[PDB]
């Protein structure tokens, strides 16, 4: 076989290259957010939370697994902290990603309330609560769930390792129980599958906030309509009862609230008028209501529906971050089950094993890409950054 040196030099510079770009992106993120108070909300404290993750990543994963894969000769609990240590930056970037599609959901579905239940002091309490989590989910296995008492003594003297140490390699000390059970079922793929089920939830409000304002639109047009061609009080008071049930859903800033203070005015005037059997008084006064809807009720409207876009706009920008971390980190979990619940089958290659793993390392440099294409706030403060700085 071709020395195994060779394949390793490839490994170790991919991995190299991969650390540099992760962190010179992730650290663009958090100068950007630390420049401009514009980006400084909670939504993007969970973004710098992530960004940490990932220049952790090539600060200190990516020189652990480069050290892991030559099976140098370790205490069993020193090997386990090296193999391990990527799982508590992985775990953290899924409760980041979590935090952001639930304070998205809390954004869209009861916006009023937002500022004061979602606030940065409670965001840097979850942060801290967080990480915590991710130190105890990642290194669980240095509690005992692990292979150190069931060492391979084959390859321990192979490589030629004193008392109390293991050649070490992941799948030697890593029960793949733990990866396949714990980690991907529990730890993982629970964790993604909510995050589509809130990001749903986020679409679904949208749609429907969408269609309701649509809904009060053409309740008012349509009532418009029923009024002019209108023979009798009743009609237009029946006409006008159902536009103002519409405005008063419509209206749930000065400027804004004039607009439909002079509408639902208008209707009530017109309706006084109704209820007195005064059908040309009541139509006439109606079709006031025409020049208040075409100055007021139309620019409300417009600022809503746009409003909304953005959210769903930023949503989707949001979910592309959540799909590319699955993209890059399934193939390692679905390479686990097969060496797990196949027995029979071939373990995957070497060669594939490490694509999967520069593959998961990956993930830590797209994420800036995807704030510079997609969110204007950060491709614009990237842009000062470099231009000023570089
Ligand atoms: C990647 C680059 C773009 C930026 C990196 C930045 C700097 C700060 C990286 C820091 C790297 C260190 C934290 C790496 C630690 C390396 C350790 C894990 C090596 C362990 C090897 C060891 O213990 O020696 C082997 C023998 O002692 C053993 O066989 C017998 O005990
Ligand atoms: C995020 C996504 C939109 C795009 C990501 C791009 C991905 C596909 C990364 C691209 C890199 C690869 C084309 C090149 C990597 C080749 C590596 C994995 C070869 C590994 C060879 C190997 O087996 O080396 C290790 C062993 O040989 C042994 O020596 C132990 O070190
Ligand atoms: C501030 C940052 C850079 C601190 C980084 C400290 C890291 C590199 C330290 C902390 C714990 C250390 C490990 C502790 C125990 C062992 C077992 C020994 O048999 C081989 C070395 C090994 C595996 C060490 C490697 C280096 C290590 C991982
Ligand atoms: C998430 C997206 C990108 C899909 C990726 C699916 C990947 C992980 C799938 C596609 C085909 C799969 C391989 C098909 C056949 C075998 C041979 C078996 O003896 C070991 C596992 C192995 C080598 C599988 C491992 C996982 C695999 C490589
Ligand atoms: C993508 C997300 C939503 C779903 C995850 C699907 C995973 C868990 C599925 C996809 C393909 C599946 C594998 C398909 C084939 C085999 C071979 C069989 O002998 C043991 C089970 C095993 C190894 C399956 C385990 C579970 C598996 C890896
Ligand atoms: N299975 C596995 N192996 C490794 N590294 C060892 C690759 C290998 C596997 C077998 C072998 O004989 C020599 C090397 N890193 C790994 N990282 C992960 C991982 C992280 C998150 C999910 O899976 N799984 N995983
Ligand atoms: C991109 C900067 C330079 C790239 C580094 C060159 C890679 C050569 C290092 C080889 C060291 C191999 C150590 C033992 C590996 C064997 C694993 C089975
Ligand atoms: C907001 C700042 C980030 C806070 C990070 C602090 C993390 C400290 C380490 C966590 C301790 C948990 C210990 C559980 C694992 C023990 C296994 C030996
Ligand atoms: C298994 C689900 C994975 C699906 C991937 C979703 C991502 C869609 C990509 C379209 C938008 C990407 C924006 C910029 C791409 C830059 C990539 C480096
Ligand atoms: C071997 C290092 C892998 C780095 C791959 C990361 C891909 C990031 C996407 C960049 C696309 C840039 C397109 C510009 C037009
Ligand atoms: C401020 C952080 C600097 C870290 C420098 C440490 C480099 C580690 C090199 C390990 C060499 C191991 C030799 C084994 C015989
Ligand atoms: C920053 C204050 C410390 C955070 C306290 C975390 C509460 C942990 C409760 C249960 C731990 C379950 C860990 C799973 C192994
Ligand atoms: C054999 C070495 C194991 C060392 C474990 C000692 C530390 C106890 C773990 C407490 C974790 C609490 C974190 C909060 C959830
Ligand atoms: C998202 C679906 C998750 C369910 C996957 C469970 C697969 C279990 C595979 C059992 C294989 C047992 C092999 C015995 C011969
Ligand atoms: C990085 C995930 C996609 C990898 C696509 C490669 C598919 C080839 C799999 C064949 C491996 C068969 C070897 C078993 C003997
Ligand atoms: C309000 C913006 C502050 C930016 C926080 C920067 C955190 C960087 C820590 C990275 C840790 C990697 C070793
Ligand atoms: C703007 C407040 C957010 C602070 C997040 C910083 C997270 C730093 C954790 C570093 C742990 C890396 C090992
Ligand atoms: C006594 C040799 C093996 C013990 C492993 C210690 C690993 C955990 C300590 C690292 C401290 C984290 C910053
Ligand atoms: C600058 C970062 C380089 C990565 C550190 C390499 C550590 C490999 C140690 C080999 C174990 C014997
Ligand atoms: C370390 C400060 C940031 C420098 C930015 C230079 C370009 C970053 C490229 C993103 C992969
Ligand atoms: C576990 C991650 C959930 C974080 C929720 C976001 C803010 C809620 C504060 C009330
Ligand atoms: C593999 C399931 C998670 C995918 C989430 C993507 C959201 C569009
Ligand atoms: C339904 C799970 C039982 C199969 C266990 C497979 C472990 C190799
Ligand atoms: C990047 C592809 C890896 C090499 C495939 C075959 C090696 C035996
Ligand atoms: C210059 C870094 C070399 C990688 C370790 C063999
Ligand atoms: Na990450």
């Amino acid at each position: 076989g071709a020395p195994p040196i060779m394949g390793s030099s490839v490994y170790i510079t991919v991995e190299l290259a991969i650390a540099v770009l992760a962190i010179l992106g992730n650290v663009l993120v958090c100068w950007a957010v630390w420049l401009n108070s514009n980006l400084q909300n909670v939504t993007n404290y969970f973004v710098v939370s992530l960004a940490a993750a990932d220049i952790a990543v090539g600060v200190l994963a990516i020189p652990f697994a480069i050290t892991i894969s030559t099976g140098f000769c370790a205490a069993c609990h020193g090997c386990l902290f090296i193999a391990c240590f990527v799982l508590v930056l992985t775990q953290s970037s899924i409760f980041s990603l979590l935090a952001i599609a639930i304070d998205r959901y809390i954004a869209i579905r009861i916006p009023l309330r937002y500022n004061g239940l979602v606030t940065g002091t409670r965001a840097k309490g979850i942060i801290a609560i967080c990480w915590v989590l991710s130190f105890a989910i990642g290194l669980t296995p240095m509690l005992g769930w692990n292979n150190c008492g069931q060492p391979k003594e084959g390859k321990n003297h192979s490589q030629g390792c004193g008392e109390g140490q293991v050649a070490c390699l992941f799948e030697d000390v890593v029960p793949m129980n733990y990866m396949v059970y714990f980690n991907f079922f529990a730890c993982v793929l629970v964790p993604l599958l909510l995050m589509l089920g809130v990001y749903l939830r986020i679409f679904l409000a949208a749609r429907r906030q969408l269609a309701d304002l649509e809904d009060n639109w053409e309740t008012l047009n349509d009532n418009l309509k029923v009024i002019e061609k209108a023979d009798n009080a009743a009609q237009v008071k029946d006409a006008l009862t159902k536009m103002r049930a519409a405005a008063l859903d419509a209206q749930k800033m000065k400027d804004f609230r004039h607009g439909f203070d002079i509408l639902v005015g208008q209707i009530d005037d017109a309706l006084k008028l109704a209820n007195e059997g005064k059908v040309k008084e009541a139509q006439a006064a109606a079709e006031q209501l025409k020049t208040t809807r075409n100055a007021y009720i139309q620019k409300y409207l417009e600022r809503a529906r746009s409003t909304l876009q953005k959210e769903v706009h930023a949503a989707k920008s949001l979910a592309i971050i959540v799909g590319l971390f699955a993209l890059c980190w399934l193939p390692l979990h679905i390479i686990n089950c097969f060496t797990f619940f196949c027995p029979d089958c071939s373990h995957a290659p070497l060669w594939l094993m490490y694509l999967a793993i520069v593959l998961s390392h990956t993930n830590s440099v797209v994420n800036p890409f995807i704030y510079a294409y997609r969110i204007r706030e950060f491709r614009q403060t990237f842009r000062k950054i470099i231009r000023s700085h570089v």
